[PDB]
RNA sequence: GACACCUGAUUC
DNA sequence: GAATCAGGTGTC
């Protein structure tokens, strides 16, 4: 009910739907941006959503940082809990990338751990997410 | 398409939205102002927009005129189109007058017949609409 | 129902 | 940068 400002905050970009994706990650407090993906050619919202927070772990366990992330994606907070995003986008040559860095990070989610927590950011209460586009 | 010269262009002009809103109808082909609308304290742009066309319609059937009218707002030509204006301007004391002439605009849409062909002036290809502020 | 992502047309 | 509307997609 009240931020947690010490956290990571990501968040997708996109054109179209399925479409170009890009997703970042910036400093809750500040909005510094930590790490930022080099635009997929096609993708959808919920997989650039989900790639956003597994980035986010890698990133936070590469610095020894026990931060919570903070993620407005009600259907990617779910995908990295279950460690399985389950994506509909049909796979094939034009979308052989966004797979590719899919299973790879369904991948790291089950060769590792963490104990990051993976917070909902309430946009309802505390306006747009500090890494929106 | 082929521009219908032949015809009526209508646009609002507006300082703020919601903020002060105004609109006129000009003759396409010249430009001529036919009608102008006085300023209203509080609106919307597309309320704007709405009442421009029906303000149009009236004008051309009490002259019996079979022009066409052009409209740019791709939201007033669909209001007019189902003959009802779907705004979410607060209803108050200061939203009192435009709503007032947004009602009356609905009434005499359905209280009246008319086979004016409402277009969609193509600003992406002819500029900007005649009427234009 | 909910959480998101745009797209488009306008208004400043 | 910021507000007003309509349409369409990805998911739980
Ligand atoms: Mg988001
Ligand atoms: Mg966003
Ligand atoms: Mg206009
Ligand atoms: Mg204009």
């Amino acid at each position: 009910e009240e931020i947690i400002w010490e956290s990571l905050s990501v968040d997708v970009g996109s054109q179209g739907n399925p479409g170009i994706v890009e997703y970042k990650g910036v400093d809750t407090k500040t909005g510094e941006v930590l790490f930022e993906r080099e635009p997929i050619p096609i993708g959808t919202n919920n997989m650039g959503e989900f790639l956003a927070i597994v980035h986010g772990l890698r990133y936070l366990k590469e610095r020894n940082s026990r931060k919570p992330i903070y993620s407005d994606s009600q259907t990617a907070i779910k995908w990295v809990k279950d460690k399985k995003a389950k994506s509909t986008l049909v796979r094939n040559e034009e979308t052989a990338l966004i797979w590719k860095l899919v299973d790879e990070a369904e991948e790291w989610l089950n060769t590792h751990t963490y104990e990051t927590p993976i917070l909902k950011w309430q946009t309802d209460k505390w306006g747009e997410i500090k890494a929106n586009y």
